């Protein structure tokens, strides 16, 4: 019973968090095998306005990089820049390296973030890659290098590394190969208009029904008619593959996807009239259909 | 920037999670030093759950009736302390962190590492409600999962025991004493009237102001007494002077007096926009939680 925004257990990622210092800049890094991954902007405030990163790295040597893993000091024997991440080769392989992969997720997918400062964990929480490729996280100065991940049974899938806090107050970063999610690269950078992850909202309504919350159940509708309503309310268009992913939840609940779409159409056109769903007064869109299944089945 | 419901990093607790089996009942256990702690109802059959005589049931079981799984342990002793089983094992957990057993107060927060068959499944932050229930996510098989705070030292405060028909959850401290009026028996058990943790709501309003959301801020004032008259009507817990003292540091950081924040809350209750992306008033961040997240304590 119950339904919570649930993060993956973070023990496997905690063992890979180290502290990287260049000059006076200190941030977090990720230590897997004999390589430490960290944001490349670790290399001044004057540089923050228009850095020629290739030119700034040139002036750097291996001993200019201080990688600390708890109390032990790692010696850097090589450095290279891949897109927007630094890769520092160290003389020791991380003995706590889990089975891992680097994955680039799609907008709408969820992951857990282990927020870190000075290489030490401070907290873990679940969030989602918004359609405009930002995330609404909790990141203070010093959190850069914190990574987002999914755990697919024993294997850690690193998908995010924190790089920046936009003036909007939302956050942007890269995958573990250094490619920013979205158009982001210290200048004014506008994120796109954010929209609601429709397939996630529908999955969350399935979670509600499973947990006894059914007052919003109604009508039917077509994929097209619902999408016309979804476009008006800044909702992502619902495709047939979204309907297929919602299959298992439809079978378990006995509620056809297009029937749930009609209930959501009503919820969008009429609002919630002060009622709550799973203790929320808003429509929640940061649970994937896989998230709902995992929590309700207990994987 | 930002404010999230944030759980403690769970690595230290993961290393203490084992799987405990007695007969056909399997649930989670906590392995610290040479002792495995688990709910004592692991020894009950389904017929026993309606009126178990735990002493009579434990008497008929021996050490070898307990199969303790630590990933892929021999039990050399068993004892019953209130509602928890204490299984002495021949091996001390090499991953035992520095730990303490603590009994928290209503309104305090902790992280829950939800587990099934001794394997972690997820971590989330919740609060001990005033009626001593928690609004968690617990399926059958989750019993033995523990709630904790981290101060290098892990403070274990909760062990899950039962899912009420209400859909809320109840458990004990690590000494076996239930939070609330609940017993480990399958009968209808009523939780109290739940109330809103007023001091937590005020802390969350400070987090909002810290993060740029200030529209709810007024110029009115109030006394502790007048505010409590309003709070009583809306099923809010009464705010004492100790609660005003706890909110001191947040007042200093924001420059907003505690009683001024209480006056702003008077509006929100009497008149009902979003605050930190929420359309409801959140009461599961303590003032210590807000400081920890906004100052970045690792
Ligand atoms: C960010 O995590 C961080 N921590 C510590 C220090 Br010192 C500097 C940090 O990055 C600041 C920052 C903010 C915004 C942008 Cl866009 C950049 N950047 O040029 O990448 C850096
Ligand atoms: C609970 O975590 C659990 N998991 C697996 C099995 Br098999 C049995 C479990 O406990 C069921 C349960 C439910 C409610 C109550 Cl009140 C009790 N109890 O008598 O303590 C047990």
């Amino acid at each position: 019973s119950g339904f919570r925004k649930m993060a993956f257990p973070s023990g496997k990622v905690e063992g890979c968090m180290v502290q990287v210092t260049c000059g006076t800049t200190t941030l977090n890094g990720l230590w897997l095998d004999d390589v430490v991954y960290c944001p490349r902007h670790v290399i001044t405030s004057e540089d923050m306005l228009n850095p020629n990163y290739e030119d700034l790295l040139i002036r750097k040597s291996n001993h200019n990089f201080l990688v600390q893993a708890g109390n032990v000091q790692l010696r850097v024997i090589g450095h290279s820049m891949q897109n927007c991440v630094l890769k520092l080769k160290v003389d020791t392989a991380n003995p706590k390296t889990p089975k891992y992969k680097f994955v680039r997720i799609q907008p709408g997918q969820t992951f857990s973030v282990l927020a870190c400062y000075n290489g030490s964990p401070s907290g873990v929480y679940q969030c989602a890659m918004r359609p405009n490729f930002t995330i609404k996280g909790s990141f203070l100065n010093g959190s850069c290098g914190s990574v987002g991940f999914n755990i697919d049974y024993d294997c850690v899938s690193f998908c995010y590394m924190h790089h920046m806090e936009l003036p909007t107050g939302v956050h942007a970063g890269t995958d573990l190969e250094g490619n920013f999610y979205g158009p982001f690269v210290q200048t004014a950078q506008a994120a796109g208009t954010d929209t609601t992850i429709t397939v996630n909202v529908l999955a969350w309504l399935y979670a509600a029904v499973i947990n006894g919350d059914r007052w919003f159940l109604n009508f039917t509708t077509t994929l097209n008619d619902f999408n016309l309503v979804a476009m008006k309310y800044n909702y992502e268009p619902l495709t047939q593959d979204h309907v297929d992913i919602l299959g298992p939840l439809s079978a378990q609940t006995g509620i056809a996807v297009l029937d749930m779409c009609a209930s959501l159409k009503e919820l969008l056109q009429n609002g919630m009239n002060g009622r709550t769903i799973l203790g929320s007064a808003l429509l929640e869109d940061e649970f994937t259909p896989f998230d709902v299944v995992r929590q309700c089945s207990g994987v």
